């Protein structure tokens, strides 16, 4: 067949269609900005714009930005951020995502020091459904940390940053990269022996421990000491934690990933049916029908 030398025409989304309002923070590979759509059907809509600079030279950040885009296009879940646009210019990549009005969980955690078990149960329950959705698509999230847990105006969670995630992890395939925040890494991630979706359940345990106590379970004076402390996994259990919380933590903190809660044949069901989550109606939770525990004039002349 002879090639028809003609070009398809399309009106392309450009960064000029989004008014820059302020810098929201720093994502895995670039800055995130609050922007407002100028034109089209979604005019006046607020979004979060993630920008990757000098994209042509930053080859590893570029391949992961493309993977992040691909993950976001594939996912359809209540607790996972929606991607609205993805486009590029010379040396710049852009992702236009939902703007989460409630800020991140780290800001709330730092202000409160620690959360009640009722609050932790809520956050982890929505997170377990989001993680399981990613696992069903062959994805390892890998970058759990409270900075990556965003809240909407209602107080429900959203996972938003997939820059450090891993795709195509199914059957006997393992990932070997050493990326993410060290304090949340599973032992198999730290010792470079290969990791799968079960590494996310160790991270889920770290996040749980931090939310309940205000501190990290395995941490040393520097990143190298934290690494060897994760490999030893000698956990000092705070005595204000309930028996249900202590059971879940010990079942998640299994150094052998094959023996970790959520790694058995029932997958996420092993976590969903744990006593710590016994008051959770998982169907109502997925339907966003569970009230979040936290939701993020003087003149008088009658
Ligand atoms: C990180 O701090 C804030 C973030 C938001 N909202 C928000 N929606 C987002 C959608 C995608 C990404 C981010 C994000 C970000 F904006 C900065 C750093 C990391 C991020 O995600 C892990 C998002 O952040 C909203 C805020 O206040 C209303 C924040 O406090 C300044």
């Amino acid at each position: 067949a002879i090639t028809h030398h003609v070009k398809e025409g399309h009106e392309k989304a450009d960064p000029s269609q989004f008014e820059l309002l302020k810098v929201l923070g720093q994502g895995s590979f670039g800055k995130v900005f609050l922007v407002k759509k100028i034109s089209g059907s979604d005019a006046r809509q607020l979004y979060a714009m993630k920008v990757l600079k000098k994209a042509t030279l930053k080859v590893r950040d570029r391949v992961r930005t493309k993977m992040e885009r691909d993950i976001l296009v594939e996912v359809n879940h209540p607790f996972i951020v929606k991607l609205h646009y993805a486009f590029q210019t010379e040396g710049k990549l852009y992702l236009i995502l939902d703007f989460l009005r409630g800020g991140d969980l780290f800001t709330r955690l730092s202000k409160e020091v620690m959360f009640t078990e009722e609050d932790v149960k809520f956050y982890l329950a929505e997170l377990a459904l989001a993680l399981d959705h990613l696992h069903s698509l062959g994805i390892i999230y890998r970058d759990l940390k409270p900075e990556n847990i965003l809240l909407d105006e209602e107080g429900h969670i959203k996972l938003t940053d997939f820059g450090l995630s891993k795709e195509s992890i199914d059957h006997e395939k393992k990932a070997y990269s050493f990326c993410g925040t060290v304090e949340y890494m599973a032992p198999e991630v730290v010792n470079r022996r290969g990791h799968t979706q079960s590494a996310d359940w160790w991270s889920f345990g770290v996040l749980m421990f931090e939310m309940l106590t205000g501190t990290l379970p395995f941490q040393g004076k520097d990143r190298k000491e934290t690494m060897t402390m994760i490999l030893k996994a000698k956990l000092g259990m705070p005595q204000f934690l309930s028996p249900e919380a202590q059971s879940l933590l010990r079942m998640l903190f299994k150094r052998n990933p094959a023996n970790r809660l959520g790694a058995g044949p029932d997958g996420v069901e092993e976590i969903k049916r744990h006593s710590f989550f016994s008051t959770i109606d998982w169907n109502k939770l997925y339907r966003r029908e569970i009230h979040p525990p936290f939701k993020p004039t003087f003149y008088f002349d009658p």
